[PDB]
């Protein structure tokens, strides 16, 4: 007797959404935005701050989550999270509404911080990091973080369990989840993760001198082919954390009422992953994918195929798309092309919209900041690898903005295909950020 | 088993808060603004317009609801409704959050607006009005507005049955919900009411040269005890409605699992009530009062004493607020003294704290706008018959706000008392309004 979506939406959940091998990816274009049942809380005090959303969701349930820190978004000394499972409904005129059943605010002694949930069986599985230092502090601390799995279970009660990270994260500085959500798979619920590592552990020395390039379609790198080999094999150590090695990871626990059951960490060679950063594990029919926030020098959107055997998974050369740039940093500014040493990028995912009948990913949904190097103007579109389609602005004015993570479904009864573009834009009065689960329609030209 | 708050709250919800014949009303004042779980949804594109919100509570769950229009606040054609059911808990830290159970989106082929709704044993009853043409439209066309008694269920799920309004309000032109919660008390519902009278019917006859006249504490009326008279009788039969008598009632239905079960209509004569506004019936304890919103020349804050026998009420002569003012417009802005006709106004009700041990209410905690004229700066603050204590603002600078609607309770584990206020405030972005759940720590000096 779990909660299930209503039966307008079997068979509209994690699922290709558009099949069509004629059609240009970018003739499809998102609808002006539409108004629905406001699921994410907002602040309700002049300096509260709500940050850092993660969203997943299953066949059957959807998870979400955020951070909340009652003086700013600058204070670390303690936070809570608000956790939300519930199910996709529809009203008598077919509009559709997110209806949370179990909504909560986790407060305790312990500050959970860059939280994940991934919607499996059991309920809404969250990864978190349990910190007391600051970020640069952790990296300098040899010691690994300190990670929990929890859950929010369908009865509306949250457990969770310490992970073992002195043997689990043996190899690391800092580790902590990638914010984006998580996926279930195979019985296991995959968490994207990324940290720095341990200098001349056995996990560091393997992906020493290992690297890779990725490239802009349309731009050409100048610098010589071995000045941008040096700049590649040191975006992996940047200066920001005192030259550490920021690892990208995939760590993957055994759904069961046993929290943290049979964790497995996965480490994929440098050689296809670039430098560490915030993710997010999709699952799209039966393809799975790896997001990984552009903190590097790569602007474009990216994700990595993913597949899994056993407990462990593997990475491939990412889908790339040009016109799904992130604001960065100098010299890893939105419009960069060259290889170089940074941290600096936003979180703002793709989500798999439009397939080929061979099932190789076309085209996807996103909410990108369409600026070169601050974080302004959130702008939902539809992306192949070189364009974008006609766009949906959030206002015509410069607008604050930060991270953004999309999840597209279909209304089977309506024929209608949507996408939730969950966006951290400005507020006034109430906080610094207002979380705003955006909603558009997926429209064509024609029919 | 029907969902029950947090054991924290037990014996803390509903309650005579604070019994102290001692202290001062207003040395008990509202803390800073308190952040909590929002569990008010708040507008999602550049135009849509969330408003008219009405909340309840009772000893076990909670309903909250409000109306919702897709292009503006001010398109009148199609509109749907948000409602919410849940119930208080704390967090290990013990803070407080209001956790919903049933949130769910209305929408059909039907218009509800000006809905009202009450915590009843089985579930979230809701009374709104089913209409198809405007407020001019309405009180114009001598038949009674469309009713409906719904509710939303523990199971997540809504029924309604709509009301035999050409049999119940037959006296009526038009009619709607208080928009301010409804109370479930001796197996009933009970809903604030008000609306007009069709000219000459039995029930308007009846109130005719029914009036009074309720004064300001410190200041006096110059004009002659004539003028004020006819000014009163007057206020009744204001201009904006065609002269119609704007009369305030309440509605009680049977609490059954047959919606609409044996609807009585309860018209408390002129002498007593001032002219029909925007209420709420609270629960507060073993008293019962009905909040009615200044619409008419009378400004402070009124909490008329409520007794129930059978299923009708009996309504009494009014505790009255000074410091508690609402902005209207001229004569009747917010320091006017004098009776006279009119129609403005807005809903800021007074939620019952500090009582007497003899039970007999002594001071109030809300939200007013503290302006003149313009709906400006909401201003919470506890108030006595005469005064007002320490405030907590959203903001020093000018800011745009409409209704506020306050409930306060008790966590008994932590010995604290809070006051929840749902208050309208203006947005940017993201439409006209956003309705946000203030919350506030009710302190004491020393
Ligand atoms: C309990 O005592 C209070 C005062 O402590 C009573 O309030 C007074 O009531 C009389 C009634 O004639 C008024 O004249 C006074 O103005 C009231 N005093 C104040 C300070 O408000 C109250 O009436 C008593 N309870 C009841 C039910 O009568
Ligand atoms: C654990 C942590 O501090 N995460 C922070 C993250 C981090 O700086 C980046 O991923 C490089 O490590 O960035 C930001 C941000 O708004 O951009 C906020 C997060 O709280
Ligand atoms: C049924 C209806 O129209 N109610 C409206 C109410 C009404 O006009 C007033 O109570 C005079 O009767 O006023 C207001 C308002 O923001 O001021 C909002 C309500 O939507
Ligand atoms: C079809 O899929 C194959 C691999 O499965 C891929 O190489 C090809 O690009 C896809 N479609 C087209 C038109 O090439
Ligand atoms: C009443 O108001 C007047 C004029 O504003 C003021 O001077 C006086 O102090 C008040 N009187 C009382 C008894 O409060
Ligand atoms: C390739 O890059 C240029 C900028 O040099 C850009 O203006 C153009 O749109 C891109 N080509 C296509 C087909 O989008
Ligand atoms: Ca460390
Ligand atoms: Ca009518």
């Amino acid at each position: 007797g779990a909660p299930i979506h209503d039966p307008d939406f079997i068979g509209g959940i994690g699922k290709e959404l558009i099949v069509d091998n004629a059609s240009d990816v970018t003739s499809f274009y998102p609808s002006a935005f539409q108004e629905h049942l406001n699921f994410i809380p907002a602040p309700t005090t002049g300096s509260g701050c709500t940050r850092i959303p993660s969203f997943d969701m299953s066949a059957t349930h959807y998870c979400y989550t955020h951070n909340v820190i009652l003086s700013g978004c600058r204070d670390h000394s303690h936070s809570h999270q608000y956790l939300a499972l519930g199910v996709l409904r529809t009203t008598a005129t077919g509009r559709i509404f997110f209806s949370t059943l179990r909504s909560i605010s986790l407060d305790d002694t312990q500050n959970r911080k860059s939280c994940s949930v991934s919607a499996t069986p059991l309920g809404c599985d969250m990864l978190c990091s349990k910190v007391t230092e600051t970020e640069e502090e952790d990296y300098n601390s040899a010691v690994p973080t300190l990670m929990a799995h929890g859950r929010l279970g369908f009865d509306g009660q949250y457990h969770e369990k310490d992970l073992d990270v002195t043997t689990l994260f043996e190899d690391w500085v800092a580790n902590y989840p990638g914010v984006g959500g998580g996926s279930f798979i195979d019985g296991r619920v995959w968490f994207s993760v990324y940290g720095g590592l341990k200098p001349n552990s056995p996990s560091d020395t393997v992906q020493e001198g290992k690297y890779v390039i990725y490239k802009r379609y349309n731009d050409t790198c100048p610098d010589e082919q071995d000045y941008q080999i040096r700049m590649a094999k040191s975006s992996y150590k940047p200066g920001r954390f005192g030259g550490k090695r920021i690892q990208q990871a995939i760590l993957s626990i055994k759904v069961s009422t046993s929290l943290g059951e049979d964790p497995v960490l996965t480490v994929p060679p440098n050689t296809v992953t670039l430098m560490g950063a915030e993710g997010r594990i999709l699952t799209v029919g039966t393809s799975h994918f790896l997001y990984q926030r552009g903190s590097s020098y790569f602007s474009p959107a990216l994700l990595y195929p993913m597949t899994v055997s056993n407990k462990t998974a593997t990475l491939h050369s990412p889908y790339t798309f040009n016109a799904f740039t992130r604001p960065g940093s100098i010299p890893c500014q939105a419009s960069a092309r060259c290889p170089n040493s940074c941290v600096t990028g936003v979180y703002t995912d793709p989500y798999p919209l439009i397939f080929y009948r061979n099932h190789t990913l076309r085209g996807v949904f996103g909410t990108m900041l369409d600026s070169e190097q601050a974080r302004l103007n959130p702008a939902s579109a539809v992306f192949d690898s070189t364009s974008r389609s006609r766009i949906t602005r959030v206002s015509s004015s410069s607008t604050k903005a930060a991270y953004t993570t999309s999840t597209c479904f279909k209304v089977v009864k309506t024929n209608k295909t949507y996408c939730l573009s969950i966006a951290e834009i400005s507020n006034t009065l109430f906080g610094e950020f207002r979380i705003v689960p955006l909603l558009v329609e997926i429209l064509k030209n024609d029919g």
